């Protein structure tokens, strides 16, 4: 079915934000299993998934609506160098990730792309999720100091 | 992640009604068990629940968006002396849930805050179910005669 | 079955302070779970719920007493803004909800309502098990450190 | 144990009044099956055999204390001839037995028989919710028409 | 069904036999059960029972043959002042509530209620089982001696 | 929370008395045991670990009102020296406990705390049933004599 | 069978010592629970139970060598006043336990009592595991610190 060419271009995008992350939250996840941060490790891996069946999603979106998925184009991972950093590191990311899905589906709903609209607003609702883990990690950090945050995910 | 002002307005002001809705419709199950009307005291009882519900979603949303649930105001009730009139006053108070549901959805559209416009239509669709049970109970009073729907309900 | 008018005084009394702690323990219950404090989150999620069947059971008793259960003025919610404080406004609360089912219990005696009294007595003691548990996280927040207490609560 | 005479005499009072309710109810309870009306005559045999289990326990605490039960002494039935009197005579026979068990608790607070004001108190508790039971019956009878009413307790 | 007059005075008074057994074995068997003879008072219980049922069927045939069942006089409880005593005091009022049953039964054969006779003579089956065990257990009290009788009867 | 001062000296009060009984119970229990009068020797063990139980709550609510728990001093045990004094040395222990507990619940009232009353009753509900239980057992001596009720205890 | 004076003499001393445990370690025990550290709490219980059994099995033997078991005196308990002190006031009794324990095997070797001595050897490597645990809770609060060692004892 012919999509819009301009809801493919946003799409794409959307696709493109979601493969730096599966890569992002995937190293993340293995750098924290090697320093032995087990359950941080373990989280963070169930992210990547996450995103991958995202970028699934999306995929199979665009090629029903004729268009061509970009995944040779990958931008920039954001990887910290310690724990908070590779928090703030993925948050950083999330909130640009849920910037691009607004103005997708502001798109959409004025082309009357509807099912493409519905797909990134079921995205976005799992962005905001993962923005509010990554929110509330950072505000623990502060409240039971780096230390004990480091040894509650250890096992 | 900072909410929109007006969003968080809007989403306060429809946990106001929740808090309304859950005590009035609480009020009228005790007082319909009260009087030996069961049925009805019941299925009172899980509207008064699924407000409950909502209000809990309301709160957490406002919280993710940094702002501040307002528990302390609490409006007018609208408690009804008579099983006819206590459905009308649900009704009424059902009636002006939905248009604030409405107004507030509007309000999120034009800021992108898709996810909130989200959380509100699940409630908006919640809250005109509740109305198709109020309308058809108040046509099944006409049809069938008072004494018997009353009798209907005592079980 | 009429009531004494100052029974039901007193269990509208009652139950608007149950009112007051239903609120106030579920914004307490939904503020740590958005911080990451789920265990904490979690129990105070408890204690509001049970201060609803409280509520329902006073509620109760006032229809069947032939009064009408106030649930429309709403008092002060005492809401704090860390976790300590938070806990002392749960306290402070527990303190005055004890304090006026005493007075209570006194006039259903004089009045000979014996089973309001009995319903007010289970509810007292459940409020004084509210009580023990409040003054304990205060102490153990003394014991083992802010930091500590709060780490122990993150995972349910 | 030795027994407070006057407890005793309460005690033997509040046993009387359980045996004019469990006959009065179980007749009650029969005449309603006879009459087809099969829902109301199944919940009145249930109040009689609460009463026959209130009246064991009297009994057991009367010979505890050295007392003599009285099994003797029926009082006064209180039969209706149609289902609104029937309900009504129970009303009337359960606001003479809470005033009398009020009136005994009474007594046992102040001679400091505090097991026998608790098995008075979970006493009183069971009769109150017969009333609030039979208060609400008559009321559906104006709110549903009798016809109705009756109708509506024929099929348990 | 309107039944014969005197049939059903002849039912009210085998009724009036059984309200009293019901009460007299009912207040042996808690004497029993508060003398620590709880073999003695878990059988005198279920023999309470019994004479409760029947009176249940007693009841609802009066009502079916359109008498009024007389639930309101009690006469004279036979109790024992000991074992022995009380165990006599039951065998005596079964020795009388059999004649009656007797007489009762010839008056239904006259008049042709056989269904009321086949009631009767079931009910008259099972007080003869209850005089067998009472003089029985008299008969006990004289072979194995009063002690040793009691003894036996401590624990269930 | 602050208790009344009085109350925790007559809740000390009580847990002196239930001190005791813990003790003259259990040894009752294990004399008769030795005699090989096993089903007294049972019972009596059952009825010290309710009064152990009942020690375990007071202290308990002593220390919720911020008292000290005496568990130091302890009272006159009354051994018997055979089945008859054992029996009758554990009703006057009883008899003096219901009298303290009278005493004490009293005083509870008396300043509105009500949540001890309710703990003093239910201990002195379980006391009367022991005494029930202790004046059964001695009346039973007389009427199946000693050799009967002693045999009836063996196993 | 008629015991050794002198052993009886050693399995009061003993029973004692095992009454004194039970006291304290009980009180302990709920001062924990109290202040919300429950896992210590229920730890000391389980340490009051053990020293339950252990005099259970002393009264039983003082009783089967014909003395009379000493249920009467107890002596000084050793109440701490915070976890630190409760632990070392714990291994202090424990110590005078353990040396007690072993001038009493002494003796029963030295009479024959070989029966005695393996009871007594039996409640000894109780008592060891005891000390043990006492010593290493205490070595693990300089290792982890107070605050932590408090935290970790929070929650069964
Ligand atoms: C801020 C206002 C309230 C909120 C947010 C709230 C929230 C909730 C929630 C989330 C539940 C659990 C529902 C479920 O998933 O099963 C619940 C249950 C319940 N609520 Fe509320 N509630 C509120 C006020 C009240 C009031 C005013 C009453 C009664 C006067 C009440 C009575 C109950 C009862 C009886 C239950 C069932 C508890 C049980 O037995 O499990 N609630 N409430
Ligand atoms: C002193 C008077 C009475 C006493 C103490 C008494 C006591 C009891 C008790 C304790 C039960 C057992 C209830 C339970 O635990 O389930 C019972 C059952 C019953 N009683 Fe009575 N009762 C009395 C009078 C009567 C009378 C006058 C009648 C009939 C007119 C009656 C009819 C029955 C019946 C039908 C049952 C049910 C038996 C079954 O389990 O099927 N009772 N009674
Ligand atoms: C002579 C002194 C005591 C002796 C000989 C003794 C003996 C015993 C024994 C043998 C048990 C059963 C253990 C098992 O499960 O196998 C027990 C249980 C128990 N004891 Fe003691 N005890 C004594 C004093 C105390 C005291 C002073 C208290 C409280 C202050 C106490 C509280 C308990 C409790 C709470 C239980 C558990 C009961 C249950 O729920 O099963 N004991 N005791
Ligand atoms: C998937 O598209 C199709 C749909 C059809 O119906 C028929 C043919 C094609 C393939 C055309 C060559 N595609 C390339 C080539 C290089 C890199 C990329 C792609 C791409 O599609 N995404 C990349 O990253
Ligand atoms: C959710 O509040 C917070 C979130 C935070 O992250 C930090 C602090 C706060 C507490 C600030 C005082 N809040 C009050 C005070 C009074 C009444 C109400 C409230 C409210 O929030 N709803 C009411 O009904
Ligand atoms: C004796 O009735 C009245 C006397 C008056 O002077 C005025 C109005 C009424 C009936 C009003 C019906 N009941 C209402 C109404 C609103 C709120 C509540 C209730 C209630 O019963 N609990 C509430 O929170
Ligand atoms: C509980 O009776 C005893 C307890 C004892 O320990 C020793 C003896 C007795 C029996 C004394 C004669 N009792 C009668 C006689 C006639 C009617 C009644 C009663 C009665 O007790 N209630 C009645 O309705
Ligand atoms: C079986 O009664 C009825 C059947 C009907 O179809 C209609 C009406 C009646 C009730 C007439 C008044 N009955 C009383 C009154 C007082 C005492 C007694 C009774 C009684 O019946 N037995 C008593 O001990
Ligand atoms: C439960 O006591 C406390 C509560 C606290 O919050 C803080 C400290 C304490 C310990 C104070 C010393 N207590 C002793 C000393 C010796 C004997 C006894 C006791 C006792 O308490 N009962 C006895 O039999
Ligand atoms: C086990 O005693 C016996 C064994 C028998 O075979 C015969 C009689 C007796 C009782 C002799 C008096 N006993 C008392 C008296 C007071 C305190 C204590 C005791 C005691 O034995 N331990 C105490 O703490
Ligand atoms: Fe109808
Ligand atoms: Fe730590």
């Amino acid at each position: 079915m012919k999509g819009d060419k301009k809801v493919i271009q946003h799409l794409n995008k959307i696709l493109g934000n979601e493969l730096i992350a599966i890569n992002q939250y995937f190293l993340h996840s293995r750098m924290w299993n090697d320093w032995g941060l087990k359950r941080l490790g373990a989280h963070e891996y169930h992210e990547s998934i996450d995103e991958m069946k995202h970028a699934d999603k999306l995929i199979e979106r665009i090629l029903f609506l004729e268009g061509l998925p970009n995944l040779q184009d990958l931008g920039k991972l954001l990887i910290g160098e310690n724990t908070q950093e590779m928090l703030q590191c993925d948050l950083n990311l999330e909130l640009k990730a849920t910037k691009d899905l607004r103005e997708a589906i502001v798109h959409c709903e004025q082309v009357h792309d509807y099912v493409s609209r519905d797909l990134l607003k079921d995205i976005l609702e799992s962005e905001e999720e993962h923005i509010d883990y990554l929110e509330t990690q950072l505000g623990l950090i502060q409240k039971v100091g780096l230390e004990n945050y480091l040894q509650s995910h250890m096992h």
